[PDB]
């Protein structure tokens, strides 16, 4: 019999005065309990208990053995409790990070279905991408990020899993010059609206341009907001990259059109990013089942 | 004495600055600098923005303005202004980024961000920065189009709902947690946290979730038909949108240029 | 339910344990494994002395004694009490440490010391701690032999002086720092910390630094000959040494043996 | 010229209406200045000064650069500024471990030799041993630890510098029975007062035995405190091991006897013990030397 039942039993023993009925109460075996007693009491090499008329009372040597049994019960549910509260507010929340193309497609689809199967577990979704969720992930404040990442940059001590391939396209307004463009050495005349990327703005179309042996890109300015991006294009002849999520699912969407080029172009992969070591609660790993789910 | 060459590479020789302050700069940086960090890219950046401003005044109108936009900003004004911007000034590098007090108040004091153009409460903003009224906004209360409160027309209607605390100046969800106070209603019970005005819209179209957003973001974004705004006639704030910075730097020329386009769109 | 043999083994089989708990205890121990030690620590130790006072009941003197002792303590008293303790109980182990209060406090409450034998202020004793006087004791001020000040017989002759701070309850120089306070001087100038009472008399003996210690350290240890006491005329507190414990625990007879062989060598 | 010394120089002839009386007033060359000037204007493509009949006045665009200028002068002060306060606060305190041995001997004689050296320096000498003062070392409290240690227990992360080679010595009180003893066999009968050591109670004496084939020490009890160790063993049968400078120094020396045995026993390298990467003040490296001289 597990220790803390016998001491259970001890002090209920104690307090109804017999061993037959406080293994009832408990629902404990009568026969396991009295051998569980026995054996404790050839550990101690001393009885606990003494028969009377109608019971069992304690012992001298019980009497003073029960004040340490009781202290060791409270004790053992007091830690209970004490975890209980630690572990209810570890595994009631959630941070992370999420990039645009999560943001808006599989995270909407995602949260209502991780809500329903975890309905008491707060989620608190920040914006985020690689390597500026870098260090918020490595103190702890993040439980996982959610971005676009070149495998060989993750720091090592991060996990990585894939969680999409993802499709960049080039934006620009409906009515853009170069519209019909299908290579990108037709678009070497226009000037570009530098997006963020894990390499840094403009990092993209930089190296799209550099491997089909063309010049820069020239600058026409830097937008590292996506929200702000399709609304500028729209109102520019600025050139873009995005994500194919933000091109389907922005505001501008009657201004703007994609320039489909012949030419190929990244097919960034999203990673869920956690540190290595840190244990995960059930609803964060819910969360990413979830995630993964509506990544088609 | 500190070389101001030195720095502009410490933010990207190190041994002669670490003599001239007498202390560890890198190990990472040391504590010491971190502290000294803030000092360097005031000095780079007013560094730059002094030689920039001068070629302006011979009217070679080049250089760079860096500024932040929070989400009602960014939809509404900005796209018109920065285009009317580049007709004026062609050949001036801008970079935006989004940003919302109080976050964006470090960098404004470093000289990283020429402005930013964001929602404030007057009385909160740091007194060595000033704050030029831009906009008065609107906030509307947003669910999925066919909530359950979707025809609620007062506060109290919207007591059991769960809320994407959306974010503001004091804080997530400060809009309708104040809103609840005065009208002497108990805390909005929290659905879950949501920092991403990005992200907000499609999250509330795909769930129970009601939220607070600027007009402007609930008439511009990608989930609409599948939103609505709630029509309530208990009356909720109306945000000040101010152009704020650092208030003892000389703003430059082209700076000035494009805060005088954003002034005449968001008017 | 908890398995109490395998707690007794977090200390120095834990998937169970963690299981039981339902959150991870190791990784170093986890932030739940941390709190959680606490409460293992008082549960082994208890349990053992259980089983300890149970063969002491029978005439089976075996078991262990863990305690601190402050510096005049384990001077003066503690020799003549643990020879006569081990005539009496010849077979108990016994563990003696060095400790003062407040720092013994976490390894009364944790089980981990029978008691500690230390100075306090008996109005800062926390509520779950019993405090049985067992001593009242002496400080004197203390300097190298030949000090520019060892004839001064006024702490207001001292106030130039610098300082080898001694530890205390109050923290270190506490007992300085209220007399220099109580007599309307100034602070007292501090010339170094030195927690080490083993260290402190052969500092002062080789440095012009005064120091108060407790009247036995100053007639015990290595440096008498280099050093004195300033023949001080203005007064100095007489801290109560006491035996605490962590009073809900019943003492074992071994260790109520020895506190009564401390109380009366003490006496 | 240093940029800095020019801008100075700029805002000083704005003050004083003369390059000339500028470089005097901050000590630098005239003609190096107004090199220095003319090197600035060519970068910033205008002149920030035109003469007048008795000096030079700031040009419009001097009148705007100045506004920069000053505030550039003024942000490099305040840096020296903050970073003296922040350098003077950690150059101007030290916090370390020391083990009994280097308390007892070394210690005394190196702090009075080091404050002549470092007046403005407050020392926090805390009482410490390896492995405890393992951890307190590792998040940045300790600046050092003086202890013995055996070189392969050392954390990896850690430094270590040989600071002297010591000598432990078995004590008993002036009268034990075994005080003629020459062998560690001569021993076996008595019992032990375990003392502290880097690898536990007793680590000394059990090892000790150990290597020369006999049983386990039989334990008389347990005494963590090397302050209370000459004392208990003084009034009792018991022997223990001990540091050599304890032995000499101690308030009970003449209660007590060494029994110096022809078997050996080990000789515990004492380390300065630091965190590798940590960059070290004048003030600690100066204790440490003078620590090391008195280690003769
Ligand atoms: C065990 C036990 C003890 C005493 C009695 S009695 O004789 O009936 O009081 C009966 C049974
Ligand atoms: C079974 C049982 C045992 C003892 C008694 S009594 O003697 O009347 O208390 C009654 C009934
Ligand atoms: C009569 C009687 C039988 C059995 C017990 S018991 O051993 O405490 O369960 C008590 C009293
Ligand atoms: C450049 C870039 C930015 C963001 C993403 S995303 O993570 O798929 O939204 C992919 C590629
Ligand atoms: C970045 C990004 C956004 C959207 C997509 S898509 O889901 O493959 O259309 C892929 C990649
Ligand atoms: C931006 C970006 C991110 C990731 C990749 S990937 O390495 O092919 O997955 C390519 C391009
Ligand atoms: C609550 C809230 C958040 C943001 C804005 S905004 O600055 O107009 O985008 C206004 C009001
Ligand atoms: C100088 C200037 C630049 C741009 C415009 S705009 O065509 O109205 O945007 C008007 C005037
Ligand atoms: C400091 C300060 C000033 C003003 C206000 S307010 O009146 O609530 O906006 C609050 C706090
Ligand atoms: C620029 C701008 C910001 C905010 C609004 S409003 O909130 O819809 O009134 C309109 C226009
Ligand atoms: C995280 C989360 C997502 C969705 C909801 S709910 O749609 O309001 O039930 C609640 C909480
Ligand atoms: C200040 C001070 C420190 C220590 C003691 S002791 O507890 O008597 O050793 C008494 C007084
Ligand atoms: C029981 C007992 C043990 C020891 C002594 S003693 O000789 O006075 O220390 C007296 C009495
Ligand atoms: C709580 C408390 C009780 C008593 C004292 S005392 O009177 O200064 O010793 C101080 C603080
Ligand atoms: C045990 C003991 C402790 C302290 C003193 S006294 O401080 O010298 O009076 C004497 C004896
Ligand atoms: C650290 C330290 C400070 C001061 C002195 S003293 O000059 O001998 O008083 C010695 C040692
Ligand atoms: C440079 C300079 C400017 C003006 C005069 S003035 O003609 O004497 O006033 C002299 C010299
Ligand atoms: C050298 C010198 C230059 C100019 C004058 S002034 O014309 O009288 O001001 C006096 C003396
Ligand atoms: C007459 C005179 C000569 C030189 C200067 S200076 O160039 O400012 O030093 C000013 C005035
Ligand atoms: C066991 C032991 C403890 C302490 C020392 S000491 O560092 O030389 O004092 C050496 C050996
Ligand atoms: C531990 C210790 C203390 C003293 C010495 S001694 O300096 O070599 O005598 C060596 C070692
Ligand atoms: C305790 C102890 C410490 C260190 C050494 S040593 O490895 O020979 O320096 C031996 C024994
Ligand atoms: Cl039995
Ligand atoms: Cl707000
Ligand atoms: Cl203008
Ligand atoms: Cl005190
Ligand atoms: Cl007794
Ligand atoms: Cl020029």
């Amino acid at each position: 019999m597990l220790k803390l039942q016998t001491l259970q039993a001890l002090i209920c023993i104690e307090e109804v005065g017999s061993l037959r009925a406080a293994a009832q109460l408990l629902h404990l075996s009568q026969p396991a309990l009295s051998a569980a007693i026995q054996q404790l009491e050839d550990e101690l090499k001393a009885p606990l208990l003494v028969r009377t008329k109608r019971g069992v009372s304690l012992t001298s040597f019980g009497q003073a053995f029960m004040k340490h049994a009781r202290l060791i019960v409270t004790e053992s549910r007091r830690a209970q409790e004490e975890i209980g509260q630690l572990r209810g507010r570890w595994e009631g929340h959630i941070t992370f990070a999420a990039s645009p193309a999560i943001a808006l497609a599989a995270l909407p689809l995602a949260l209502a279905s991780f809500a329903r199967e975890f309905p008491d577990v707060t989620v608190n979704v920040r914006d985020g991408m690689y390597p500026a969720v870098s260090p918020q992930l490595r103190d702890g404040t993040l439980d996982f990020a959610l971005t676009a990442a070149h495998k060989h940059d993750i720091d090592t001590d991060l996990e990585a899993q894939p969680l999409y391939v993802s499709d960049v396209v080039i934006v620009g307004q409906r009515q853009h010059p170069m519209a019909n463009a299908t290579r990108l050495a037709e678009l070497q005349e226009c000037r570009w609206a530098f997006s963020s990327a894990p390499r840094g703005p403009g990092a993209i179309i930089r190296n799209a341009f550099a491997r089909y042996g063309l010049p820069e890109p020239k600058l026409g300015l830097v937008c590292e907001s996506f929200l702000a991006l399709p609304g500028v294009v729209a109102h520019s002849d600025l050139l873009t990259t995005m994500p194919r999520t933000l091109y389907e699912r922005n505001a501008f969407k009657d201004q703007l059109c994609s320039i489909p080029l012949q030419d190929a172009l990244p097919n960034p992969t999203i990673y869920v990013l956690r540190r290595h070591d840190l244990p995960v609660t059930p609803a964060a790993a819910g969360l990413i089942r979830w995630i993964q789910h509506h990544a088609l």
